[PDB]
C-alpha cells in the first residue's frame, strides 16, 4: 500500500525546504496518494533519460509527475494522464544582447537545453530546417541551471517550458523571453503501458475532479511564481520604518531579547526583513504574522495566535535562538549567529550539506563567509545532485542572511549607545 512515484529534483517539481518536502508535483502527488489511501513514497530520476528508463522496467515506479510534456503520439509503451497544467516553450534570451525573433536567429548562438527533454527534440527538427543550427544538450543540468547559465550570459538562449520561467524569472533579472516557440500544450502524468487500465483511470479521475474543484488553480497560484524572501529596502524607507513601526515592537523585541540571552536588535532585523514589521503579514506559502511563522512552527513554540506581535515575536525569537542552539559546537560566534540566520531560511539539514561541500572544497565549514560561498552552488546540479538533500535555492538563503544583517548594522549604529 504504497504508491511509488519518479519525479525530478527540481523547484518546479519536487525538492525539500525547511519544512520538508513540497513542490508542485509534490503536493498534486500527495493529494492523490491521500485519495487513494496509501503511502507516498518519492523516488527522483538522475535526468530525463532515467526517468522514462525507470518507468519501462518491470518493478518500477507507478507513474511519473514531473511537468511532463506528452508530445508523445501512440507509442503504447509510454501512456499519458489528462493534463493538469497547460505552457508554452519559450525561447529566452539575455538582456542587453540580440533578442532573436525568429527560429532562424538561432544559429549562430550557443544553445543549451535539457538531454533528452521535448525541447531538444523540438530544436533537433528545426535542425532539418536550418541545418547551421547548433546546440547542446546536457544531463548534468536542470532547467534551473539553464536560466542562471543565461542571466550571467555563459550562453546565449535556452529553450523551455513557461512555467518554469514563472516561476523562476524573478530569481534571474538579466533573462527576458524572446518568443513563443510551439503551440501551447498541456503536462501530464506518465504512466508505463499498459493493458491493465486499473491504474490509469483513477489518475484520470482525480485530475478531472481536482481541476473543476479549484485544485489545480489553487496550486498553481501557490506555486507560480513568486518573490518570497528578496528586498532591501532603501535606507530611506527603512528609516521611516523606524519611527513608524519599531515604536509599537520594540518593547517586546526587547523582553524576548532579555528573556532568551540574545541581542533584541537581531530579532528585531529578523523580524523585518521577515514583514517589515508588520503582524498581520502572510503568504501564500502559509506563513503568517510578524516573524512569518508556519502553523507546525508556531504551535511548537507556542504561538497560539500568529497575528498577535508579542506571541509572534516571542516565538520566532525562540525558534531562532534554538537553530542557534543547536549547531555544531564547532561553530563559534559570531559566525554560529550567521550560520543560524542561514539556517532559520534554509534549513538546518541543507545548511549541513552546504558544510560538507564546503569541508571537501578544502574550506572552513566553520566560517561564514566561506559556507556562504557554498550555499548557492545547492542550486546547481552538477553540484546538489551530489548532496544528500538536494536543490535548494542558497542564493536567496544568502540574500536572506545579507540582508537581516544589514538592517542588524543600522540598528546598532541608531541604538546607540
Ligand atoms: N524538459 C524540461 C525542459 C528542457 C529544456 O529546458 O530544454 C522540463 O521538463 O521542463
Amino acid at each position: 500500500g504504497v504508491l511509488r512515484v519518479i519525479t525530478r529534483n527540481s523547484p518546479a517539481t519536487y525538492f525539500q525546504d525547511r519544512n520538508g518536502e513540497t513542490g508542485f508535483e509534490y503536493e498534486l502527488a500527495k493529494r492523490f496518494a491521500e485519495r487513494l489511501g496509501v503511502e507516498l513514497k518519492i523516488e527522483t530520476a538522475d535526468n530525463l533519460d532515467d526517468l522514462y528508463a525507470q518507468l519501462s522496467r518491470e518493478g518500477g515506479p507507478a507513474l511519473a509527475a514531473a511537468g511532463l510534456t506528452p508530445g508523445r503520439e501512440d507509442d503504447a509503451s509510454v501512456r499519458y494522464s489528462h493534463t493538469y497544467l497547460d505552457v508554452t516553450p519559450q525561447i529566452i534570451y539575455r538582456n542587453g544582447q540580440q533578442r532573436p525573433t525568429r527560429p532562424e536567429d538561432l544559429v549562430g548562438k550557443r544553445i543549451m537545453v535539457l538531454k533528452g527533454s521535448s525541447h531538444a527534440e523540438q530544436l533537433a527538427e528545426l535542425k532539418k530546417q536550418y541545418p547551421e543550427l547548433k546546440y547542446e544538450e546536457s544531463d548534468a543540468v536542470e532547467v534551473v541551471d539553464l536560466l542562471r547559465m543565461v542571466d550571467v550570459g555563459d550562453i546565449d538562449l535556452t529553450l523551455v517550458d513557461s512555467n518554469e520561467l514563472a516561476m523562476n524569472q524573478v530569481y534571474f533579472p538579466n533573462v527576458r523571453v524572446a518568443f513563443d516557440f510551439g503551440e501551447a500544450r498541456g503536462l501530464a502524468w506518465a504512466l508505463p503501458g499498459g493493458d491493465d487500465d486499473s491504474l490509469m483511470n483513477e489518475v484520470n479521475a482525480f485530475l478531472d475532479q481536482a481541476k473543476k474543484e479549484g485544485l489545480l488553480q489553487r496550486l498553481k497560484d501557490r506555486y507560480y511564481g513568486h518573490v518570497d524572501v528578496l528586498g532591501y529596502v532603501g535606507a530611506y524607507t527603512f528609516a521611516q520604518h523606524l519611527q513608524q513601526r519599531l515604536p509599537r515592537y520594540e518593547s517586546h523585541f526587547k523582553q524576548s531579547g532579555k528573556q532568551k540571552d540574545t541581542d533584541w536588535r537581531l530579532l528585531a532585523a529578523i523580524g523585518y526583513q521577515e514583514s517589515l514589521w508588520q503582524p498581520g503579514a502572510t503568504s501564500k506559502t502559509g506563513v503568517r504574522g510578524l516573524m512569518m511563522l508556519t502553523n507546525r512552527t508556531a504551535q511548537a513554540m507556542g504561538v497560539s495566535n500568529r497575528l498577535d506581535p508579542k506571541q509572534s515575536i516571542q516565538g520566532g525569537s525562540k525558534y531562532f535562538v534554538q537553530i542557534r542552539s543547536e549547531l555544531p559546537e564547532s561553530i563559534k560566534e559570531p559566525d554560529r549567529s550567521w550560520f543560524a540566520l542561514a539556517a532559520y531560511n534554509i534549513g538546518g539539514a541543507h545548511l549541513e550539506d552546504a558544510r560538507k561541500m564546503a569541508e571537501k572544497e578544502g574550506l572552513n565549514p566553520n566560517k561564514w563567509l566561506d559556507v556562504k560561498k557554498m550555499l548557492p552552488r545547492l542550486a546547481q546540479k552538477q553540484w546538489y545532485a551530489k548532496t544528500r538533500y538536494g536543490y535548494a535555492r542558497g542564493g536567496e538563503t544568502v540574500h536572506f542572511v545579507q540582508n537581516v544583517r544589514r538592517y542588524y548594522d543600522i540598528l546598532t549604529w541608531v541604538t546607540q549607545p
